[PDB]
């Protein structure tokens, strides 16, 4: 969607599964930086404070593609299994369908790949 | 340690805590690419198959610094807390000492990092 105001975004995420997420451009870049936004359940019986991510410039994207960021988003803790709070894109589309086709790929060194993680 | 043969490496890692690691430069790139090597306990009452990682070249290091790879190395699973097999550098030196001093740093956007991860 790229361009949308951080007002009519919230008011378009009072949709669905605590786990829908926009694609936005950031307005506060000078390098032009893409981002996403997603939504939870807060227990108060309503909308979340919602959630967005520090926007991904070329720097990061040089080193790993946008899709692949998403696939493997975490969020973490000290000693808790890590979440993946990304299920459905805009209306209802399973992550691993929209961006399926863009994923890269799927005595002996051990295989690493990069990963963006919060907290 | 840079330069060493993958013979007198193993035979100098029958030192210590299942959790020591050198630094090595890789012999098998042309691009020049550093790597690390570390050791476990296999339960058989001896040395591990040991472990070393796919070599980290410029590309990767462009994006996030080598030290910072170290700090936050993972290894993961489906639904298991993620480990940190790097504790002691060569003879006995706590990770968070050797490479302390190079670490970078320690409605409202949420802070992301990059991180290197296996499995």
């Amino acid at each position: 969607m790229g361009f949308i105001s951080k007002e009519r975004e919230r008011a378009l995420l009072k949709d669905q599964q605590p786990g829908t997420f926009l694609l936005r451009f950031s307005e506060s870049s000078r390098e032009g930086a893409i981002t996403f936004t997603w939504v939870e359940r807060s227990q108060n019986g309503g909308e979340p404070d919602f959630h967005a991510v520090e926007p991904y410039t070329k720097k990061e994207l040089s080193a790993v593609t946008f899709p692949d960021i998403i696939r493997n988003y975490k969020v973490m803790a000290a000693e808790n299994i890590p979440e993946n709070p990304l299920k459905y894109l805009y209306p209802n589309i399973d992550k691993d369908h929209a961006f399926g086709k863009y994923y890269s790929r799927p005595t002996g060194y051990i295989k690493t790949e990069l990963i963006s993680v919060s907290e």
